[PDB]
């Protein structure tokens, strides 16, 4: 099945996504730096870019930078004078991400903050940051419950929240699993349901990265 | 396999989509009337509703009504004096859709036009309809090329176009397919690539309806 899903994704990108030497280099540098290949796929990246454009987002919060691949897709969807604030725990990942954001000529609208996301989120609250209108949660999924609460806290009515990798090859329905990622993801779904101010759905996806999925939520 | 995808969708729906007796009735009536089970899934329907809300769409065009299941999800995403115009070739389907839409108390927001979509689209242009901000193509896929051209013609900068069922169990990559629906979808991808005014991506999805996918495009 992975061969078929990968072939379909190759077809989709070949026809709908013009070759982009900049983004290809980002992945190449990530690999050279030994960063894991956990970036969103090209089709997922374009989905994010287009969703940002549909929302007309101007203040994006991303949790989990890696090498800035998703960050570039997101930043490219920004309105006028919008910006992206992305959080990364690894000093090395963050350094590489900054270099890739530089190679994409987006350093004028993207800020990479190094440190554990929970600590950075508190700092963001402490500082004078306007509410975020688009939030992409893509870090350590075991912490999704806390990231969701922070996302809502730092949101405004109409804010879009995308939570990546929330199906995990179907492990999401294994209620007895002792895996913290699975339990964290399940609590993420539950907390969204508990919040009357948030309405969401989740689509299961397949492609070059395998069988997974994402949550798309909107703050009332 | 399909068992896992179905179970995951059941989980997602159970937690994120509150029970809706109105929509349950809609599907029951569609089935009693022997309509094919081609309605979007509940999670796909909510995805459409949320996307409509994110864009803040006010004038929706849907091609392919069936029993009005997707139509209701779309209409529920509207707010002010928003409207939905949906096209259906089957007189029987159209009347069942009008009935379901009425039971959902949305007849004031939805217009179901009976007839071949290509004929109705010409009429819509002839008439003074305002440009459509959101277009859902979900009828006979062999005609997607023509529907895409009409969508572009009746759009405005920023219009969102969603094309459903564009992966079809992975057959979309088979250029030699004897399925006119597969050829129609391939023609659709190609035309999008040939239209500079449209940027798109496609995500492959799995769930209760099986392995398929959708295209999301934005008009520039
Ligand atoms: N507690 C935490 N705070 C911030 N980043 C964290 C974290 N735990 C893990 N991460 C970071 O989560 C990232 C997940 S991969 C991020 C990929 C990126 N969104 C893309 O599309 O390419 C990694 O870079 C990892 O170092
Ligand atoms: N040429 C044409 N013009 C208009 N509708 C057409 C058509 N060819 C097929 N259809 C209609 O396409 C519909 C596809 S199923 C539509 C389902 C609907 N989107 C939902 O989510 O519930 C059927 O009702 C079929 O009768």
């Amino acid at each position: 099945m992975i061969e078929t899903w990968t072939a379909v994704d190759q077809y989709v990108s070949d026809v709908l996504i013009p070759k982009d030497s900049t983004l290809e280099e980002v992945l190449q540098v990530n690999a050279a730096a030994n960063l894991p290949a956990h970036d969103v796929s090209p089709t997922q990246g374009k989905f994010l870019q287009l969703l940002v454009q549909i929302q007309g987002a101007r203040n994006i919060l991303e949790i989990g930078t890696l090498g800035g691949y998703s960050t570039i897709w997101l930043a490219r969807g920004l309105s006028s004078g919008g910006r992206v604030v992305t959080l990364e725990a690894s000093e090395k990942h963050a350094d590489i991400a900054r270099s890739n954001i530089e190679r994409a000529n987006l350093n004028d609208r993207v800020e990479v903050r190094t440190g554990l996301a929970l600590d950075s989120l508190q700092q963001i609250e402490n500082e004078k940051y306007e509410p975020f209108d688009f939030i992409f949660i893509d870090a350590d999924k075991q912490n999704n419950p806390a990231y969701f609460e922070w996302a809502l806290k730092l949101s405004r009515p109409g804010t879009v929240i995308i939570g990546d990798n929330v199906v995990r090859e179907g492990e999401v329905i294994d209620n007895t699993s002792n895996d913290p990622r699975v339990q964290g993801i399940r609590r993420f779904y539950e907390l969204i349901a508990a919040e009357p101010r948030v309405s969401a759905t989740a689509l299961q996806t397949v492609g070059s990265k395998g069988y997974d999925g994402f949550i798309m939520a909107v703050v009332k």
